[PDB]
RNA sequence: GUUCGCGAAGUAACCCUUCGUGGACAUUUGGUCAAUUUGAAACAAUACAGAGAUGAUCAGCAGUUCCCCUGCAUAAGGAUGAACCGUUUUACAAAGAGAUUUA
């Protein structure tokens, strides 16, 4: 299969081709941003990663588990900061949805620091969110 | 080059000519751009084939696209214009049962 640097080039060159032909058809099919991010993770590239993610928001910001998988990409790399301004932008973007809440939660509980969830809780109880 | 005027010389008798000088008249074009190979036409020819819905042979309208072509066109054609026909795993839990480890 792959040689060198230039096969994965041409591997890279003729997946990009397909899938964004793909995307261009369909605007919709989520799956498929879903599926092309993972490749472009799979290619240790994160820059256009984070990309791919931000376009895929921009066609529908509804869709949580886009939400998610643009944390848990930013996760799997080991780099957090990101991982805190996509939730900054995730929850002030949608208060009304709890995953976003509790998963920024344990994001701060599995690095013990409390100031945060202190904090964090002040606020996503000062809405009046429910029991 | 014209004309007004002055001075000088000559002709002269207030002029005809020549020289010098003052004044006025007339007053800023064009370039996005160099002259054939190396700052960009597109067809044709060769080879490879040789027309969507179906089991098969055809009429067709659409729909989406960071594709357009012909047409004056908001008409209508261009294979129903072409491309589409593919790759596909996580808001994830609850109850029960067995093995392992520990307070
Ligand atoms: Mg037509
Ligand atoms: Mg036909
Ligand atoms: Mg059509």
């Amino acid at each position: 299969d792959i040689l060198d640097l230039e096969e994965l080039r041409e591997y890279q060159r003729r997946k990009r081709t397909e899938y964004e032909g793909y995307l261009k058809r369909n605007r919709l099919d989520m799956g498929q941003w879903i599926r092309y991010a993972q490749f472009e993770i799979e290619q240790h590239d994160m820059r256009r990663a984070r990309s791919i993610f931000e376009r895929a928001l921009l066609v529908d910001s509804s869709f949580i588990p886009l939400w998610i998988r643009y944390i848990d990409a930013e996760l799997k790399v080991k780099c957090i900061n990101h991982a805190r301004n996509l939730m900054n932008r995730a929850i002030s973007t949608l208060p009304r949805v709890d995953k976003l809440w509790y998963k920024y939660l344990i994001v701060e509980e599995s690095l013990n620091n409390v100031e945060i969830v202190r904090s964090l809780y002040t606020k996503w109880c000062s809405l009046e969110p429910g029991v």
